[PDB]
Parts: C-alpha cells; structure tokens; sequence
C-alpha cells in the first residue's frame, strides 16, 4: 500500500514507522513545523523497546501537500476540530479507490470525511496501542497494543477484514469488530456528559458524582445518545452505559480529574469540541425527528461559557 | 368577614390592621416567636400615617391554630418555600367556602394552594402598598397604594370583583383586573430565564446577553412556559414575552445587575426558589403531558451547583 498517515503525532509516528519498516510505502503529514523539518533532515528517531531506531519516512507539512503521488490509504490521527482541514489540505492524494480509516474516537466524522471519498471507502476503528512524543522527530514506542475497526458502506466486511490483514502484517494486530459503531456510541455518552456537565458546574467527575442530581442530569442524556443511535440501527445497553459514564465519579479511578473540555475551556481558553460531541447528537436528532433538548441545552450552554470567557 | 393574615410581616400587618379597622374580624398568622408574643402582650402598634396607632389582633403561632374559628377568607403573604408548609399548619381553618386571596408574586402557587380549597375559590392579586417591620410587633405604614386581584375559577369574575370591594371598603384600594394572571406568568417567564441562566454560567444579565446562544435559550424556555399556559387558558404573545425577558441584558438599566437567584446562592450560599419558577413549570407539565425539558435541565443544574457549593 501507498498509505498516508495524517496527523504525526505520537501514535501517526508509531503507525508511519511500524508500516514502513514492513515495506509500506508510507508519507507523514503533519502541521508541527519543526517536527516536519526534524524528520526531512534527520528521519524519524524512535526507542522502540527499546532499541534507538531511525527511519527517512517521507514528510510533507499538510500546507505544503503539492506534489506527492496519490494513496492507496488514509489513516486519519486529527482531532475533531482539525479535521475537515486536514483533509482539504490533503485532498490531492485522494484517488478513486482511496480508503480513508479513522481512529478517532467520535461520531459524525464520516459526514466531513464522506465530503472527500464515498462512504463505502470509509473505515473507522480504535487503537489500544501507546506512543510518547519526545520532542521533534523523536518518539517512544512504549509496548504492546491492538487495533479494531469496521467498515461504514454495506457490503465493506470483507474489504475490512483485508484492510485489518494488512495492517497486521506490519505488526498493529489489527482485528475486524462489528461493534465499534456501538463502542464509539458508548464512548461519546461519557464525553456527552462528563464533559459539558462538569464544565458548566464547574466541579471534577467526583464532586459532578456527589451531587442529587447527576444521575438524573446523565440518565437523560444517555436516552438521547441512544434514541439517535437506534434510529442508526445500534441499540445500546442503556442501563450499561449509564453506569459506565457514572463509573468516573469513583475518586479512586478518574473521579479527582476534570476532563478534557474543562481543560480546554476553564484552564487554557481554548474553544470545546462540543459541536463534536452533544452538538452531533443535536444534528442527528434533527434529521432524523428525534428530540434531543439536554443535547441541545448542554451544547448552548457550553457555547454561552466560551463566549463569557472571550475563548 | 372573618379573615386569616397568613404572614403577619409588614405588608401582612397593614392588610390585617386596615382589615380590622373597618369592622371585621381578623386573625393573624406568624411564625416568628417573638413578633406573636409582642402582638399578644401589647398588641399590634403601629405608626399609621403617621399616628401611633393600636389594635389588640387575635394572633397565634402558625402550629397553634386549633382553638381558632374557621374563617371565610385567607390572605396568604408566606414565601413559595414557605407556603406549602403554612398552609398544611392552618388547615383546619378552612370550611367548604373559604376563599383563598394570594398576593404572593409566583407561578405555580395554585397547585399547591388548590390541595387545601378548589380552584373556584382561589384569586391571585398584586399589592402596590408599601410597609415596614421595625420590630417585634412595630410596623411603620406610610403613603398609598392599591390591590389588583383575579378570579382563577371560571366564572368567578362578580365573585372577585365583590372581594375587591370588600377589601376597598378598609381603604385597600382594590380592584379587579382581568390581567394578572398572564402577567404574573410574563413576570415568570423573567425569573425562568435570567435568574437559572445568570446563576449556572456566572455572569451578570448584560453578559448573558452578551452571549451566542442566549436569544435560543431564552426562547425555548419561555415557549416551554407558554405551552403550559395554553392549557390553562393564558395564551402568550411569546415574541413579545421573549423580548421582555431580553430587555434585561440592557447595561443602560438592569443589565449590569446580578439576578436575586445567583445572590442566593452565588452570594449568600442559600438554596435558591427554582423549584418554584422553572420546577412549577415542570410539574404542570408532567400533570399536562407537556415536554418541558429546559425547565426540567436547568432545575436540574442549579441544584446541582447548590450541591456542589455546599447548600443542601
């Protein structure tokens, strides 16, 4: 395969190396300047367990993708946010039959992808696997790890299940799962309410969790998150994913923690990626006839805060 | 008459002590030891305008009403936190006819009112008057002022309008208006947006204002208010009610203000009253079949800060 990893971050880095070193022909693309110029002059630099290894991967800066031979595959490590960019800066690599797998852990990203190529060449997927950014062109490559992903298009299993045969042949233990539709979905109810909740309140996981009426306030978003999902054909242990999302108040685990969008938001003045998250379960909710007001009243709060905070 | 002061604050002692005045026969309700006791002892003293004035008025503890006789009319002056409370303490005052006079400034308070008489002999009023509680049994009444009251069962209007001139009679000014109840839900549809929206996201009225997604959230919920009036016959110009709501964000006048909900609890760290302006809307809706889902998050979410700040 001819494959572009976009976004070479930590784990871009340790799947364009460990593809690579398999005898794909890989280029990174990425909008850090001086990691770009680091990896031209000098190659990729990894401890990967922990030997010293270095690899020329080709490297273009995304806003400089003039020239590059088109790709077989795509494998997209862009935040939500970034996204949509990313793929117009890249957009020239794009051919017929080019497959785009996402591994990124939110729902509507097909729909901005879907602009690029057709659903049916469409992957998405999660990875277990770590990696640590040194500095730049330097990575660490931790340990073990694994990849799970499914075909969007109908009729793509066998075409996901080749795609998941080829990454394991570069060593990413790579699996086709019919469940990762679900997985997302249960993923986001936690970032549907962890998030907006304890940013608007103003609290971590564990003080959201001692209040009377966090379970009210997360049972009723998780119904929307599953009414919309079930209009989708997924049907989601509701009672299950409560408990899970309720699963962060333990101060033992993750409770003393304030998520991402509390970090985001409160602590570096930077726009939340709630249009990502309640806000695509509004949108859905929208085409499909569905109400989604906690969605919907979360998403405009969230909003309102940012605007207080002149972020 | 014979009329139950249920509060004997300030404005509850002028009604009473005007009331008694002209002849009829009052009894005054409180919970506040010591203003019952003073009252006992050496009665109601008050200056009038400005004539030291006083009057021995029947009062008693709001739990200690037993001995009393039943009463044709309540003039109810308790906070909503309050009120539901009052009126269990003072029910056995209550005979098959007793009219209900509210001149407490909230939605909602019907429903817990029409557990104790029905809604043909429940009226909702304001009061303009203004008095001053100096002390234990001391209130100082100055000036003028007026009563607006309505009827709340059907085809009560002659009803009210006789209860208004019963009340004009001991020189209160009262007249019947057939307006009250849109604008005491107008006036909620005010206290259902800026108080919740100020005290969960921290800003002043102007800086809600300020905001993206002010105008929608405002709206959604004061349309949630208005389906809940349709079904009670008030049926809200809704753009125009949105606008009032939106008049608050203005710096020039009010907008700079910090609502009295987040001085509750942002300031004081006391329990806010949203269960009775955005919850009184999510009761009617869940007896109505009426979605009130904004109501129901943002009650929701000030409690939950309430929590997290310690006010339990």
């Amino acid at each position: 395969m001819k494959i572009a990893i976009a976004g070479a971050g930590a784990m871009g880095s340790r799947f364009g190396l460990m593809l690579h070193q398999s005898g794909n022909e890989v280029l990174l693309i990425d909008g850090w300047a001086e990691h770009v110029q680091q990896i031209k002059e000098h190659g990729l630099q990894a401890n990967f367990n922990g030997k010293e290894v270095e690899a020329k991967l080709p490297i273009v800066l995304q806003s400089e993708v003039e020239k590059e031979d088109q790709v077989d595959l795509i494998i997209l490590f862009t935040k939500a946010m970034q996204l949509e960019k990313m793929l117009q800066d890249i957009q020239s690599l794009i051919k017929k039959d080019t497959e785009v797998l996402c591994l990124l852990n939110g729902i509507g990203h097909e729909d901005i992808i879907e602009k690029f190529v057709p659903m049916e060449n469409i992957y998405i997927g999660n990875t277990m696997w770590t990696a640590g950014l040194e500095g730049p062109g330097q990575v660490k490559l931790f340990g073990s790890g694994s990849v799970e992903l499914q075909n969007l298009g109908d009729g793509k299993e066998a075409a996901a299940k080749k795609l998941a045969d080829k990454l394991s042949e570069s060593g990413l233990n790579a699996h086709f799962s019919d469940n990762i539709h679900y997985s997302i979905y249960r993923k986001a109810c936690v970032n549907g309410t962890m998030n907006g909740l304890c940013t608007i309140l103003d609290v971590n996981m564990a003080e959201l969790g001692k209040t009377s009426t966090a379970h009210k306030m997360v049972a009723t978003i998780v119904n929307e998150f599953a009414k919309v999902a079930a209009v989708e054909k997924i049907e989601l242990d509701v009672p299950e994913v409560i408990a899970h999302c309720e699963s962060c108040f333990d101060p033992e685990t993750i409770g003393l923690h304030y998520p991402s969008m509390y970090q985001d938001l409160i602590k570096n003045h930077r726009l939340t990626e709630i249009d990502y998250i309640n806000g695509a379960i509004s949108r859905k909710g929208k085409k499909y006839g569905v109400a989604t007001p906690y969605c919907d009243f979360l998403t405009e709060l969230v909003h309102a805060k940012e605007d207080s905070l002149n972020v």
